[PDB]
């Protein structure tokens, strides 16, 4: 007795389009920046749209009506892209270059690089909106972007496996050990400049 | 003497324009399919004009050879070709794209309304989009050729012949296939319309 | 009370790998053939793995045990690739170039081009096996290949929509009208040779 | 005088070799992940040696300049770089690939067992595969560099410096990062192994 999967299938479709739109902006920046300064800020990107089960789960946790309309108006990380950068300073270069764009707007920002989480997690999280041009309408949609270095990706990926303690203490060691190395690398890369 | 190759810049920013249009096109195809359960775009092809082709074009229109002047005189530096499943898709794509805020129409030539002498049929529009570079916004024209499969079939073959080009023997016979393809693709369209009701 | 989705998810995984393997052989042929004769036989390819529902449905129709093992040993078109060619004669060039390969074996062949189906359908269907090299074993798997021209693809795609009559008679007209045009095209293309 | 560019042939068939190996690698990654719920390959990178690099290499080994002789003397014409998530993945990939019937091992140099003077670490193997061309079968060597992310991080940076190359100031300090990366990536591996039980 319902049609509830109609907006969710709809949901996934329009939010992937937002990822396609943002991915493009990112690639052109990386391309052009490299074309100007002989250096790629972006090592690579990853895109994912939240599974429906995670959406419904998340809606239930905050006690909200279970519909695509309500997920659409309450969940900002439905569409997610992860930008992995070669160097720390690249992270903030991308953030700047993306936000200054006309159709791109900043909604939420959390910088766990300056202020890592308790367990050691480091990463710049921003939510932006872009317009998505559909066959018969324009949707302005939020995309969640995680900007991190290779090192931050490495550590995050492992700590994440553990969620599915004894390792808490030892992970924090790696988190700073990685910070330490990537700054050596950053320092050396900088001295050569372009 | 000293590197006059500003074109590498040209090639760089105009290929970026193609990514932006291509992204737009792909989303229209995707969303229209999600709504009317049918993909208008069969596929797309993208190309940035060879520098060899540019200078030749500049030479022909009697223009100075610099990237700067090509940027403001050649609209088909960046080109994309949208091959559609059915005749009516050609005009759906045209409509869906123009209605987008950041797409601006510059030029339009409809060789479907008025096929060329040799039989060529195709819808040509030039649009502008903004390209967001690391340090500036460049607004660039992309030339878009919209056609059906048959029109594509025919075009690519005619291109091989003319582009020692004899034609001659085939001009007459190519024009026959051009019309024969039109006729059938209308049969196909007629049928497709009736069942999508 | 079962694990029946384990082999099916397994099934889809190993059969896509077969598609990756066959796709590659095809691309190298198209690439190299064009590199030698300045002409691409392949306009494009399409790959698809049968949905589980279609597999189960098909198993039920022939009254077979419902398991991935049994689908694996009875259904040859689990993995399918559709090679669309620019010209009719290209179809048989590809067939030859693919079958002569050491790791490629012909299992089933149906040529609806010489002998179209009653409704007008034209297409060369072959089933081949390739070995698929997995982490811990080698599977030899069947892939079903449909080789057709652009014209044949066009007609097929439309006739297919109709399955989901008045149009039967009129489709057959298009089927031969398309044959007629593509042969004109074939004739003209041939006269220029390479 | 007359087109000596047999290399375009060379570039053509060796890029075909990369497609065949790349396909193999991708399937191993996919299947291993399906079984042990973990991707060994983080990503891959492919490259066919620039002709500029080839002739230079031929010049250095004092060989005649022809595609024919390069074909039988240069094993790294086609090269692929497999970046892995964990140290142990490097050897899993090595093993899974060699056990394939049509992959034949030609050469092996393990700079992880024995890192170079400057700190470089990486597992180098040359394999042969058959390439099925339109009219023949060519058996070609591909050079494969297998490394962890950290080894990749470090390598790409060291490459920028040496490839006016000062090094000097950084050699010492690069070697420090090389060891610092090793140490941590073993911490990571140690932890990952314990939880995958
Ligand atoms: N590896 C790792 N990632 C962290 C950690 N803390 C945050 N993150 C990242 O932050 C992303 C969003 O998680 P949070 O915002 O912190 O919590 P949420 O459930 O999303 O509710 P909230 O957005 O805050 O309102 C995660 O998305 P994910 O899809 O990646 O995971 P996952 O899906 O498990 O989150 C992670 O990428 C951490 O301690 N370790
Ligand atoms: N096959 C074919 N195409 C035609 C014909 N008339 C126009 N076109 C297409 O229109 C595009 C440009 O032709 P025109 O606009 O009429 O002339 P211009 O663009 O000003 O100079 P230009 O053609 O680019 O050198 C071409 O793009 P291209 O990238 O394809 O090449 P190509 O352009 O070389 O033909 C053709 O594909 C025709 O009679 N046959
Ligand atoms: N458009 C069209 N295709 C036909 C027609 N006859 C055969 N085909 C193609 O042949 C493919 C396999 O269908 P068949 O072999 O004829 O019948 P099967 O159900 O597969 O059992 P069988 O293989 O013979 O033992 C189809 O796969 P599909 O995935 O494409 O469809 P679809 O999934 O509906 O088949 C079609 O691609 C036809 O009259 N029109
Ligand atoms: N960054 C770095 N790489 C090393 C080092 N030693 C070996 N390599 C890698 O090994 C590859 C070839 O180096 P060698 O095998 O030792 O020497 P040869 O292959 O015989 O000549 P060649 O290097 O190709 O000119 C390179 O491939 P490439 O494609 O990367 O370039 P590149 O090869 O230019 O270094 C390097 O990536 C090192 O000290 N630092
Ligand atoms: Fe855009
Ligand atoms: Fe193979």
């Amino acid at each position: 007795a319902f049609d509830t999967l109609l907006g969710f299938v709809e949901l996934d479709h329009i939010y992937s389009s937002a990822l396609k739109e943002i991915s493009t902006k990112l690639s052109i920046l990386d391309d052009n920046f490299n074309h100007i300064y002989k250096h790629n800020p972006i090592h690579h990107m990853e895109r994912r749209v939240k599974e429906m089960r995670s959406l419904i789960e998340k809606l239930n946790r905050k006690g909200l009506q279970i519909s695509a309309e309500t997920a659409k108006e309450h969940i900002l990380d439905i569409a997610g892209i992860r930008v992995v950068c070669n160097y720390l300073d690249d992270i903030y270069l991308i953030e700047e270059m993306l936000l200054k764009q006309e159709d791109v707007q900043l909604i939420k920002r959390k910088d766990y690089i300056q202020h890592p989480k308790e367990n050691g997690y480091r990463s710049l999280h921003i939510v932006v909106s872009i317009p998505v041009f559909l066959a018969e309408r324009v949707e302005v949609l939020p995309v969640e972007i995680q900007i991190r270095t290779i090192g931050m990706d490495m550590w995050a990926s492992l700590e994440h496996k553990i969620r599915y303690e004894k390792y808490r203490d030892l992970l924090k060691e790696c988190a700073t050990e990685i910070t330490e190395v990537e700054d050596k690398l950053q320092q050396i890369h900088s001295e050569i400049t372009e």
